[PDB]
């Protein structure tokens, strides 16, 4: 169970990292889309 | 440790679902950007 928790936590931190870069990517791309559409 | 593991798994499934939703959002926004970039 300790090993289970260990690799579950590894997958956890990978997941939060993924969510972080994907969220900032969405923010940047949405801002760019809005700016371009404003023209 | 079992109590920790159950809730670790539950949040792990939740984070996987959130990652899938974010990936779908990324796909939609990038398709929108590709469509808009034509003109």
């Amino acid at each position: 169970i300790e090993s289970d928790l260990e690799r579950a936590e590894e997958r956890a931190e990978l997941s939060e990292g993924k969510c972080a870069e994907l969220e900032e990517e969405l923010k940047t791309v949405t801002n760019n889309l809005k700016s371009l559409e404003a023209q």
